[PDB]
């Protein structure tokens, strides 16, 4: 069924809430017992959001190989994604190891260091390009090489140094910076101009490592961009682009990671991205 005809079927019905919870119903059930370790308690940001055993990210070391982050695979799309939360203090020089494995190319940031008067993440990139930072923990260096600050996001070039090796990668940080406190936006206008923008970087392509995306819990505006990313893809590969059913495409990326898009207006927004993209890259 054309999702935009579903659309409008379930906001004149206003059935938005009961479409959600029944996502929430169908969900995959898998193990986390790495996460629940009484050893790994400050390695989580929140008690209810844990990462899988099956699609967990293994950090290289024998001492802790624990972080919260999963390994999100797209078959049919031909894409893969790490989604993680926001760092915490005990777990920055964890991150940009995790960076560092994995190749990634490209880290996506969908949320402020502080929201609602409360820190939602560690500030883990340095702010100016002569003051660099050390993980001692991890033995990396990250310098700030330049920086383009833009109304809806900015995009950040930084050198990461294996200090080990003494090897050096180029890593884009594309922050979203205007996501609002409460809610969701009201045009996904200048969301779907940042997923592009990321596309354009090679950050989301086969020949880099998957990319790493996160929020504060990496499950709800982390959710969002993924599903939009994969909804589009497979929109322009199959011969019928109204076959995309984005409920259907929602769990299997459930069956990576729990709890994908977090609120029923985080669904609807989802779909209003979905039907708006698939205009403006062939005109429809
Ligand atoms: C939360 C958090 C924890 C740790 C760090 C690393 C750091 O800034 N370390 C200090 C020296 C001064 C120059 C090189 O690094 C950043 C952020």
């Amino acid at each position: 069924m054309e999702m935009e005809k579903e659309f409008e079927q379930i906001d004149k019905s206003g059935s938005w809430a009961a479409i959600y919870q029944d996502i929430r119903h169908e969900a995959s059930d898998f193990p986390s017992r790495v996460a629940k370790l009484p050893k790994n308690k400050n390695r989580n940001r929140y008690r209810d959001v844990s990462p899988f055993d099956h699609s967990r990210i293994k950090l290289h070391q024998e001492d802790n190989d624990y972080i919260n982050a999963s390994l999100i695979k797209m078959e049919e799309a031909q894409r893969s994604y790490i989604l993680t939360q926001g760092p915490l203090p005990n777990t920055v020089g964890h991150f940009w190891e995790m960076v560092w494995e994995q190749k990634s190319r490209g880290v996506v940031m969908l949320n402020r260091v502080m929201e609602k008067g409360s820190l939602k993440c560690a500030q883990y990139w340095p702010q100016k390009e002569e003051k660099e930072m050390i993980f001692e923990d991890t033995n990396l260096k990250l310098t700030l090489i330049s920086e383009d600050i833009k109304s809806y996001y900015t995009v950040r070039q930084l050198e990461l140094e294996n200090l080990t090796t003494q090897e050096t990668r180029e890593i884009l940080h594309f922050h979203y910076t205007t996501w609002p406190d409460f809610g969701v936006p009201e045009s996904p206008a200048s969301f779907l101009n940042f997923l592009f923008k990321v596309r354009e970087s090679g950050s989301l392509s086969p020949e880099h490592g998957p990319v790493v995306v996160h929020c504060s819990a990496g499950i709800g505006r982390s959710g969002t961009f993924c599903l939009a990313d994969t909804c589009l893809l497979l929109m322009d590969k199959r011969k019928d682009p109204s076959s995309v059913d984005i409920k259907k495409v929602l769990l299997e990326m459930r069956k990576f990671r729990m709890g994908l898009i977090q609120t029923a207006d985080q669904l609807r927004f989802s779909y209003l991205a979905v039907i708006e993209g698939a205009k403006f890259i062939m005109g429809d």
